[PDB]
């Protein structure tokens, strides 16, 4: 049908592995790796404020 | 009733496919997805910041 | 022997929404599933006009 | 007793007494956050395909 | 140990009740209340504006 | 035998010792979380029933 | 597909450990403790707010 078009295409990412299901726990796992480098970034440059803000 | 329209365009969308289960994980895959090439962007767009800095 | 509590409004709400389907739990996942489909329409644009930004 | 420092814990809990079953009002909000999140993503979705068409 | 401080700090509060269980859902709830009332704010300040 | 890029997982895993019961662990940070969350919450609705009077008073 | 390199690279990092079910939850817990450390630090840099008047 028509308006299905977003749901096809994330049925094809599903193919991606043998079991589907697969497929979005390791998205949901490569997603949390990269917003925990941004907040290990955001904690450090926060850190580099504060210890030359000692100064 | 009325107030009820956007549960019946959620329903539509529930029968892209057969299993109407499989629509909400296909979306939230597709989803997944975009929201993860954004955050790669944002750190190779900061990556290439942190070199820029020391020229 | 049922009186609602004050301060529940907002729950009352939310049950009204809830008789949309015969099936309550089939409220829930319709308007989840409504709302990804917004929210990746909004993402696709995004993309597009970054894809087209900078493109000249 | 009931310890101090859950002062919130205890209006979340009188919260759940405003319907028989605890765990029906929580679902009760969340379909309702969900439907008013949804109304702004309708009216930011309106309000840009007006931008795309008013200019 | 240490860094272990965020961890007692959410074990104590799971001792607000006696099931724990029910301190998340507690929370939970009113977290739900609170974002609620602030969607509706947006909600009629924008019927409004 | 753990390769390199598994850091971030490392320290998560060290995290999940602060308790015998690596469930609860979680869960004791999902409430943390909450609470201050919460609380940013009730500060941002307070500091909006008093800006809005500075407004329009 | 540019599908499948994502899927990939957490697949790869689900391999950090014996159980994969155990990798999301370690970074969940991570990301966690993160999340709270800046929460605390918000919530501290406005009572010192809610100091000065
Ligand atoms: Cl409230
Ligand atoms: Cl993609």
């Amino acid at each position: 049908p028509e308006g299905c078009e977003q749901v096809l295409t994330g049925k094809r990412l599903m193919q991606c592995l043998p079991n589907p299901e697969d497929v979005k726990m390791a998205l949901e796992v490569y997603k949390l790796s990269l917003e925990i480098e941004q907040l290990e970034l955001q904690r450090d440059s926060a850190r580099q404020s504060t210890l030359d803000k000692e100064l």
